[PDB]
């Protein structure tokens, strides 16, 4: 078989933002964080 | 008609800490502010 | 209807922002978004 | 069967703490959680 499928299924691939500006496969890595803080003052 | 239903239909009030340091009926006022920042850095 | 209104001494505030730098590697970015929501009852 | 799971060069980081401050006033206080939660892949 000689077949790529990228967008199997569902063709998920609608910005061609990471084509554009082309890719690396990753940056280096990859950092996330949340934050999140409340205040209740009463 | 002389019945104070606080409690109606389920009793809410379980904990009694609002009795123990008695209330005001409101503090002054009221302030609650929700603070959520996230970061990605790849 | 309105059942859950006393009245409307109250002041909603909010506000989002997100910031993006690339200027972190050739090949690596930081976006951070915060978004604050308060509500001041007084 | 682990399908979502290429390698584990991760790390997970989480912290939360809540600050609960009465000195405001006689009847006001103010009260401050903060969560935070990340993970970083390398």
């Amino acid at each position: 078989d000689a077949e790529f499928r990228h967008d199997s299924g569902y063709e998920v691939h609608h910005q061609k933002l990471v084509f554009f500006a082309e890719d690396v496969g990753s940056n280096k890595g990859a950092i996330i964080g949340l934050m999140v803080g409340g205040v209740v003052i009463a």
